[PDB]
């Protein structure tokens, strides 16, 4: 009655079924966000900060003492499970189950963009290695490169007296990290745990299955990230670009900065293409921003 | 606790709209197949063909 082939040909329809819905899955978070695996616990993040440059060298080279502090990133872990049944043993009504494969298979391929993306709304609650908020008015900001004396005060939040609208972000990615920083311990990976001498099986009457991952999402430096609930417009979109470009690092030194996209949700489209990707402005003249960056609308972001 | 899909005035009521969500691999709804629809040619059966 039970033999080991008719076990082994589902657990490979089952594990085909996951595998082609997971493959499929759309990734957006690679764009906005810096893959960096790992083997352990956690990563000390300590060299996120002053801006590598170049000295003259007039007498001995310069031996930067690094920061013993660390991000903490301190990843986690969650997963999802079901069951089936067993009631297709019986009549083999094996059409049933599928779509449920299916959904895991989404969830976990969209998971990470999702994590990614409300850590990004997020950064107005959210703590960076400055001891604030990763959105706030009163960024650090030495006057000397050894970091010390009176710092000055930086704000990249942008918003009105009151009756602040929609959030749009602005991104760089020119760096070799972006922004965001999504670790990956472990690739998720799913058990086909159903035996026939197991448990919780004979005594109850299904058949779990599990899948399994470790992974967390932490921010990098704010140099880059931008946020402005203002109103999508030609001015606006001025202001902030030109602020975030002329950024200056201890001691006043430019840091060449290159604003690459513009991220907005879903329901300001309109005014992205106003502003970029269209040959019309307000008034109806040539634009002086045409295809200056990359839109990447989402629906993560509502 | 009190968990409401259907909001309608006290009287009066106007259209019915649905909002839905398809970000799920599966729907709200369920259709089933059972067999594809499939056409019979039959006359000649003593019977509506010539008489």
């Amino acid at each position: 009655i039970i033999t080991p082939a008719l076990i082994s040909a589902l657990k490979t329809s089952f594990q085909k079924h996951f595998q082609d819905a997971l493959a499929t899955a759309p990734s957006t978070y690679l764009q906005v966000a810096t893959v960096i695996p790992s083997t352990t616990a956690s990563n000390t993040y300590g060299w996120l900060g002053q801006f590598p440059k170049l000295r003259e060298w007039i007498g001995q080279r310069v031996i930067k003492d690094m920061a013993a502090q660390g991000y903490q990133i301190t990843n986690k872990l969650f997963e999802s499970t079901v069951g089936v049944k067993r009631t297709d043993i019986e009549d083999d009504n094996l059409g049933v189950y599928g779509p449920l494969m299916q959904e895991m298979g989404r969830a976990a391929g969209a998971h990470p963009d999702e994590l990614v993306f409300a850590l990004l709304k997020a950064g107005n609650a959210n703590l960076c290695y400055d001891g604030q908020n990763f959105f706030d008015t009163d960024h650090p900001v030495y006057p000397n490169v050894d970091g010390t004396g009176t710092a000055t005060t930086v704000s990249n939040l942008f918003a009105p007296a009151a009756d602040p609208g929609a959030a749009w972000y602005l991104l760089d990615t020119s760096r070799s990290l972006k922004p965001l920083i999504y670790q990956e311990r472990m690739k998720p990976s799913f058990t086909s745990m159903t035996k026939e001498d197991d448990e919780q099986v004979f005594m109850a009457d299904e058949y779990r299955y599990g899948v399994r991952s470790r992974c967390n999402v932490g921010f990098g430096f704010w140099q880059l990230a931008a946020m402005s609930t203002e109103e999508l417009n030609q001015v606006n979109f001025e202001k902030v670009y030109d602020a975030m470009r002329n950024q200056k690092a201890d001691g006043g030194r430019p840091l060449d900065i290159r604003p690459n996209l513009l991220v907005v949700p879903t329901t300001l489209r309109s005014k992205a293409k106003e502003v970029v990707g269209v040959q019309r402005l307000a008034n109806g003249a040539d634009n002086p921003n045409f295809e200056l960056v990359q839109v990447l609308d989402t629906a993560w972001l509502n």
